[PDB]
């Protein structure tokens, strides 16, 4: 079974994602991509990041409608910053006979130096790029590449957008939108 | 009343289009876009469009949950290859008291020399820019920018997509993508 872990904090989760994930799952002719969200951002605890329970919340709203989207909340399995070795580690004995593939976009590529492990990491699962607008991918590291059309939006972006009320329309599912007002979020 | 002309052929309407002009629609704060279908577009009149039915029944869907974003046939309504100048004229006559603005993308821009009338068009209404990815602006003509996000989504990906059964998810309306399938389009 080929698998995508998909890790994210998603907060919030947005069209990018879906779009990204509906590709690479294509393009790496993938079964099904579980989106896994972190406990704690491992590169963000410092940064005050939504209590999770949102981030699971949005996130299940934005990847119902597709079958080949997966929730995994092993990562929210129990206490400590989630870092992707720790992560990978246990995922690759729960499943031993399921290929899994990492996936992180242009942004994160960069970033693979400052990342906890990642020597070790790159030698338990392969990793795929994407290339996100804005960022721009070529690390010194194993990763293959898949195509995907470049999308300007981040949640960043959504936050700010969602707190001085800018449109946020067709950038985020018309139903994370509501669960975010409803539930008070930015 | 503040009004975006939104000129397209929508063959087919997709998300890029819905995004550009609901940010255009806040960032040059006007008070509706509205969508304008071609009757037989002019720069292309040797391909292929899709009967124009469709296309507007295609537009219909993609635009209706939107209450800013507004249907206009004009150009539907009276023969031969819709020209921009033509149109607007008429435009300009039917509504006197509102404020119109024509919007483009750096596709277009590009093309705004092999357009028909554009220098006594650009003294009847004002353009206003986006900047779409691949294609970029630089005009030596008057035109106003608008900051939008870059959506790297064209209609010929969608008709290829949707002709070696690729995603097609995420980049346009799902409401698009039936009526495609049911009505058997590209
Ligand atoms: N438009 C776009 N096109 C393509 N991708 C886009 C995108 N917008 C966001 N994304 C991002 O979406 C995904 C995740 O969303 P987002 O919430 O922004 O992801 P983010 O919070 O930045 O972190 C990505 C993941 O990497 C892991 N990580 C990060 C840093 C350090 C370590 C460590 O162990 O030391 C581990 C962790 O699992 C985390 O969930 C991909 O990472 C991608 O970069
Ligand atoms: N991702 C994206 N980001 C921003 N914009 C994007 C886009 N993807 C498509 N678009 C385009 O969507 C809009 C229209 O859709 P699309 O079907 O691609 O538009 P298109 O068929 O290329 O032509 C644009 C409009 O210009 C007029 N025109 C064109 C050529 C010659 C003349 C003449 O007077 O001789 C007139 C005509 O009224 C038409 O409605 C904007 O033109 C924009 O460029």
């Amino acid at each position: 079974k080929k698998i995508g872990i998909f890790g994210g904090t998603f907060d919030p989760p947005h069209n990018g994602h879906l779009l990204m994930a509906n590709e690479v799952l294509y393009q790496a002719g993938l079964d099904e991509i579980w989106f896994m969200p972190n406990q704690i951002p491992p590169h963000k605890q410092n940064e005050d990041y939504t209590d999770s329970f949102h981030r699971v919340e949005m996130l299940k709203l934005a990847i119902q409608s597709n079958p080949s989207f997966k929730l995994e909340l092993v990562e929210m399995e129990r206490e400590g910053p989630s870092y992707t070795f720790d992560t990978v580690s246990l995922l690759k004995q729960r499943y031993p006979n399921d290929q899994l593939f990492f996936i992180i976009g242009a942004d994160m590529i960069e970033y693979l130096p400052k990342w906890y492990k990642l020597d070790e990491l790159l030698n338990l699962i392969q990793f795929i790029g994407v290339k996100r607008p804005g960022f721009h991918v070529e690390t010194p590291y194993p990763l293959l590449f898949a195509d995907v059309p470049e999308f300007e939006v981040s949640s960043t972006m959504i936050r700010e957008r969602f707190k001085s009320k800018k449109p946020t329309d067709y950038l985020i599912p018309d139903k994370v939108k509501k669960y975010v007002e409803e539930n008070g979020l930015y």
